[PDB]
């Protein structure tokens, strides 16, 4: 089996992988990747795969450890890839690592996959390149789709809870206010839900975004008596079920997501 770190690094594995074997992830749907914690059976599940495919360790700091053990050909490093570093974007840690909303990484995730795999199952190798074109291909007209569709929305300012959209927002053309830093299970207390609202208000928001761990109360209090709509983001594809399209269908659910608060001028 092919492990991944996260749900939407695993779309990527589970296109090359088609077939040919099977993919697992680590973080469960419901969980952040920045509190996140491996279990002993996590630790197992590790050990006896074919290929471990993470981030690094800028982002899943909780495979540090287990990856670290295994040889180099066990083992998709995505941030140290040749072809991510030039990719990586500013904003202690200064790189942006949310690179699974970056489609042109995930290109270059999906070759050094495609590499890892054909050098284990050489049998295999007609599975594989067939699956890679496959990808590349349906990345190509996804990302064309989603263009038009987010094209007549720049210009429509929103904020989000949390800024982990850096990468897809630049190769689409969409303009983010700002953050803000709130719960998601606590409502903001006075003072904080003042500022927050204020800059809603000061800025004319269209949108606020939040995530689907975000309890809905702390939400419709933040946009209460603005006249801002509420959205709903999911950067970790907890919605989408792995397959051989599931990285296309991600970035098409994210989009709509997008569209579907921000339209309507």
């Amino acid at each position: 089996a092919v492990v991944a770190s996260l749900k939407p690094v695993g779309f990527i594995a589970s296109a090359i992988a088609d077939g040919v074997t099977e993919t697992e992830v680590l973080l469960p749907d419901g969980a952040s990747e920045h509190d996140y914690s491996l279990r002993p059976s996590d630790v197992k599940r590790l050990q006896n795969a074919d290929l471990v495919v993470w981030v690094g360790p800028e982002m899943e700091a909780f495979m540090q450890k287990p990856v670290s053990k295994l040889p180099g050909a066990k083992q998709v490093t995505i941030a140290q890839l040749e072809d991510v570093k030039p990719l990586l974007m500013k904003s202690h840690g200064d790189f942006n690592m949310h690179l699974w909303l970056s489609p042109e990484i995930a290109r270059a995730t999906a070759v050094a996959i495609h590499g890892k795999l054909v050098e284990l199952m050489p049998q295999s190798r007609a599975k594989l390149d067939a699956n890679l074109k496959d990808f590349e291909a349906q990345l190509a007209s996804t990302e064309t789709q989603v263009g038009n569709e987010l094209a007549p929305l720049k210009g429509k300012g929103y904020f989000v809870f949390h800024d982990a959209y850096g990468y897809f927002e630049k190769q689409f053309g969409l303009t983010p206010l700002g953050h803000f830093t709130v719960n998601p299970e606590i409502q903001p207390g006075a003072q904080r839900l003042h500022e927050i609202r204020t800059q809603l208000v000061e800025q004319k928001a269209t949108c606020v975004f939040a995530e689907p761990q975000f309890r809905p109360a702390v939400v419709e209090s933040v946009a209460r008596g603005t006249s801002v709509r509420m959205g709903t983001l999911d950067p970790l594809g907890t919605n989408i079920k792995l397959g051989k399209t599931s990285y296309s269908e991600f970035l098409s659910q994210l989009a709509n997501q997008y569209a579907s608060c921000l339209k309507g001028d």
